């Protein structure tokens, strides 16, 4: 399921990337620049001060063109010991290249490093000419590429893999809106424009792979908006492409926690399938750079950070804090053999992003027992689920899928789940895990008002079903036990009392039955151990409702581990608005505002999610492709408000079905592109 | 002997003899042990004998230095000289063996004659556990060569008639079971550093390698980390367990622990490994804490098979050893007798060891087909299948430790009161099923009492005068026929004795209590008089109707015994009567009913332990739970059983379920009839 930009990456590169995907959004990897080029002297200083090494050490090929390496006294790339020592100690290797060039055609680089430049103010080197065969720019370009490739080949020879960040900060200030002549790139590889820049990237990528380099994870450094979208466009035109990039990086100096959050989220929104990293940071003459944990807590959940050396280096006080922060991975804490990494419930909810319900699929039911698996899955008109569906969601800015499952027709007389059915649930879970999504598996039309429902908030029903319910969840937990923390369990969907009372139970003992089921669900899952000892679990209120009585009578289950429970409610409010409202007016907006207000007041340390929302009202009527334009706009306005309010309250939402429905899933394509558009603009802003 | 089946199916006679001895003392006494001074000696045991005049029962030796070259001429270690082991065994000591599996520090390192060049984990060596299994690696070559070296020593020990506990690959999980996944929680030995699947492969490879080489003198001991002392942050290491076919004993290594901590560790492992014996494989002091006194840990409930302190800074003080070696619960070397067939046990100790109990009802107690029928006609007369060995093995394998075997005798007695030999042989055969399985067993006199048509033992002055000699003649025969079974077999004199009018709550006349107490005295006198094992065997006496009311308890007089602490009182409880018909949930009234019962029993009986010999859902019309009962009624039965077991445990008692959980055709599978009820009982007892 691992597919890097380099389709022929060796097993160690795929292992490193799989590890990065494991920690992404969970913890942040520490890093430090080399003192200039080819060493880990700055990491050594951090170790003496704090007793800990940074996880990553970055090296620079800046001076690869200097002659007499091995006798010039200050740089020798032929000795790979400075890198080999770091990897052998367990550290992660990062590589970059300040691509120095001769100042003109007659200048020869000296053993002292003389005669080099990096932009038009220092050299006549033209990015254009570097690409045409048989030019002094080209022959210098191609044989320094050769020299660095030879060093990387020797690194690969010793089992080294690395992050590779060439051609960084390409756009510079060229994205300035006014066009004033200080709006320019500051590196030669960006001064002839984006299209030549992309071709430089493609040439290096192709040249490296044809030399046999397959140990690199490719990282491209975005300028985003240079800190001011009022003044700059973004640098999307400079993106080399999804087939040539693994990680998007950003370079920030003197930035606060809240500025980091803005940069991270904007980048994440425009590059959904990519991880975002703080490729360079540090202080400047005006301000220091934010504390790593504080910026993380603000939502700047970078893959890694790496300060620059010298005058950009944070103080000793800063490093003392950062290296001792729990969210920060230091070198001793790297475990690329881990298949699971515990994540707090709040952290998971903040990484759900936009969510989607795969409804009317595995929750479909009513054809009887003993039928083929595909007969259940398509019984309500949906196509069979495929990997491309999960891939489409991830590529299009969604990070979480809720997978409703109805179980009663797949359980024999003794409560055992049909193996073919459980295997199908696993395959769809695997689709989502392979895509990099968060996934929720639940127990769905076994609750509520259907004919086959058997889990009910009722004293006598609970007594007759307690063991069946725990036996069901033991089977589910054991069958999905090996999936990592991206998979969550939801104990039950919309539990009602024996009269199917939707707002609240007729008798208060109904709350007691609900709370017991919830406790039994947590107990049965935790009893299986392994990853399930700390997997995040989701507990729903009565009827997934949000009234004051339901919330006041909701009791969170007792858990032996801390911060691994989420509460879920559903919201089609204001009820039946799609049939009765023409526009999403202030009464609609205020209804949602009070819902989130009430929830945030009730749950202070426990995260909650909006597990379903949409236009569905009375008689199952809802929006579709054919709806009038104003009705589709009514759906778009609801979803935009829902997504924005949830973000502001540190929650998450899962759209019920309508945006990705039926034959559209097979295409794959959005059923409602305008609604998805409004959601993305609401979240990503 | 015949009933012994070790993990090594080809274990030799001497190993089976030692194993039978271990089972004889288990839960009765604790075997003292001591570690060698580092490796291949009994120097620390010798110092114990200097200080106390007594040797520890076990000395443990370590193969830690097996790879050191020039053995015989390096001047400090030589495993080819097995004298340090044979000296000890010849003197009557029990041998234990372990192996700190040292490996070279890297592929180019040669272990020196001085011990240099070795390491034991990834901080000291590049040796990888996964490579040790792969033929063609430098790890695998070293691994197989040291395994052959150790196997050759053990083969020499086997030729000298030595048998041993074998504890390889210990503490495998280390801290790798940490719930979070932070890599400060990792294995501290190389054999756990590649995870539980590689580890079990290593275990199986060694087990099969040794067996193929003809090593059959080992009792295999697997060291569990349990929860590393904190289940809130650790998973247990169940995924590391090599399996029932590869393990005989579960060990735990505890340093600086209290009595209550040791009890928690012992009881948790016992609940998860019910068919295995639990041992304190390593103990000692650390910086901050002494290790607990053995007797204080034992009486808190940590009834380990053995204990063994480590040497050096972990060694307990001389005052600690002087106390421990003089405690009656501790076996020292001079007290070892592997030829013993019986070991006296106090009534309280046995009741504590009963754990979860089961009644094999409606089987040997079935009656009514007349005299002179085949044995199987009686045993299957009430619908139960003929009892087999597999039934008793199933109980031990599934967390039960005691079985009550009701027997009705009147149809197998001739006019002069002689019991038919074929019947007595069948009773003996079923007792032997239970003994081989390692269970406690109770044999009684059942439907010869109470309301049935053949009952003849009655709480009545005249009935007693007419039947006292027949009753004593019956128990003389039973006791003589069962005399040779060890202390795990108990006698229960009578079941539910009523007066001449079958009055259930109380006798009509107080002379009924007098008759009851006289039968109870005659039962004890008859059994004690047969001598031998029966002089000290634990015996069980029942109250009137096995009832618990105020008058019945007030008028119950325990018989006078010739020995101390070998009597148990038994009552039955189906309270609140007929609840299974009249109640929907096990509520506060049900719970309060049982707590007052146990309060009343504990007030009346103090040093005298008591048991609940029968309990269940059986009410009027003898209607009760079955697998076809509604699920909410099964829940009712589960909640009763869970309450009964927990209450009895807290009151230092024990309980025997009447039939319903293991019934009819389910016995011959074998499988539980009511798995959720049993699960409720196991969770209640083991928590």
């Amino acid at each position: 399921g691992v597919f890097l930009a380099d389709a022929s990456a060796n097993d160690a590169a795929k292992k490193l990337y799989k590890y990065l995907r494991l920690v992404y959004g969970n913890k942040i990897l520490s890093g430090m620049m080399a003192h200039v080029a080819w060493n880990h002297d700055e990491a050594d200083k951090i170790h003496v001060l704090t007793g800990k090494y940074p996880a990553i050490n970055c090296y620079d090929f800046i001076h690869i063109a200097v002659p007499n390496q091995g006798s010039n006294g200050w740089i020798n790339y032929n000795d790979i010991t400075p890198v080999t020592e770091w990897a052998d100690a367990g550290g992660i290797v990062s590589l970059m290249w300040h691509f120095n060039v001769p100042q003109n055609e007659n200048t020869t680089i000296g053993a002292d490093g003389s005669g080099q430049g990096i932009n038009s103010s220092q050299t006549t080197f033209k990015a254009s000419h570097a690409l045409v065969s048989g030019t002094w720019e080209n022959k210098f370009f191609m044989e320094q590429m050769e020299n660095v490739a030879n060093v990387i080949l020797k690194l690969q020879d010793a089992g080294i893999v690395a992050l590779w960040r060439p051609f960084h900060e390409a756009a510079g200030n060229a994205t300035l809106k006014s066009g004033a002549n200080w709006g320019k790139a500051w590196f030669w590889w960006g001064e002839d424009g984006p299209d030549v820049y992309k071709q430089l990237w493609h040439t290096m990528f192709n040249y490296f792979s044809n030399k046999g380099i397959h140990n690199l994870i490719w990282e491209w450094t975005s300028q985003n908006y240079n800190g001011d979208s009022d003044i700059y466009n973004n640098d999307d035109d400079w993106y080399p492409g999804d087939a040539y990039v693994d990680i998007i990086g950003r370079d920030l100096y003197g930035t606060t926690a809240v500025q980091q959050y803005s940069e991270y989220s904007q980048l994440k929104g425009r590059y959904p399938s990519k991880m975002i990293a703080l490729a360079e940071c540090g202080v400047n003459n005006s301000t220091i750079t934010a504390d790593v944990e504080q910026a993380w807590n603000a939502g700047a959940k970078w893959l890694n950070f790496m300060p620059w050396y010298g005058e950009s280096m944070p103080s000793d006080e800063w490093w003392t804090k950062v290296m001792n922060e729990n969210v920060v991975i230091t070198r001793d804490e790297i475990n690329q053999n881990a298949t699971y990494m515990e994540e707090s419930a709040q952290s998971a909810v903040d990484n759900f992003g936009l969510g989607f319900n795969l409804g009317n699929t595995l929750d479909a039911n009513g054809c009887g027992t003993g039928k083929p698996v595909a007969t259940y899955e398509t019984f309500w008109g949906q196509p069979e689920t495929t990997q491309d569906m999960m891939t489409f969601l991830m590529q299009n800015g969604f990070n979480a899928v809720r997978i409703p499952v109805t179980w009663y027709e797949h359980m024999d007389a003794e409560g055992n789940v049909d193996e073919a059915w459980m295997m199908r649930v696993k395959a769809i879970v695997e689709y989502a895990m392979n895509a990099g999504l968060y996934a929720i598996v639940n127990v769905h039309h076994d609750t509520a008002a259907g004919s086959g429902a058997w889990i009910k908030a009722d004293t006598d029903v609970y007594a007759a079903t307690k063991e069946k319910f725990k036996k069901l969840w033991t089977q589910i937990a054991n069958a999905l036990a090996d999936y990592d923390q991206h998979l969550l369990f939801e104990g039950y969907n919309e539990m009602l009392d024996g009269n199917n009372s939707w707002d609240e139970p007729q008798k208060a003992s109904g709350y007691e039955a609900l709370n017991n089921y919830a406790q039994d669900f947590v107990d049965a899952v935790r009893a299986t151990g392994g990853n399930n000892a700390t997997r995040n679990l989701i507990v729903n209120t009565y009827a997934a409702a949000k009234g004051e009585n339901v919330l006041n009578n909701f009791m969170l289950p007792t858990d032996a581990v801390n911060n691994h429970l989420i509460v879920q409610v559903h919201s089609y409010d204001p009820w039946n608005f799609f049939n009765t409202k023409t526009t999403w007016d202030s009464e609609c907006h205020n209804t949602l505002t009070e819902i989130f207000s009430a929830l945030s007041k009730k749950f202070t340390t426990i995260p909650y999610i909006i597990g379903e929302y949409g236009t569905h009202g009375e008689s199952d009527i809802s929006v579709s492709k054919s709806s009038p334009a104003e009705k589709i706009k009514l759906a778009a306005d609801q979803a935009a408000d829902m997504v924005k309010l949830a973000k502001d309250h540190h929650s998450a939402t899962f759209y019920w079905m309508s945006i990705f429905d039926g034959s559209d899933r097979i295409q794959p394509q959005w059923s409602l592109p305008t609604v998805v558009e409004a959601m993305q603009e609401a979240y990503n802003n």
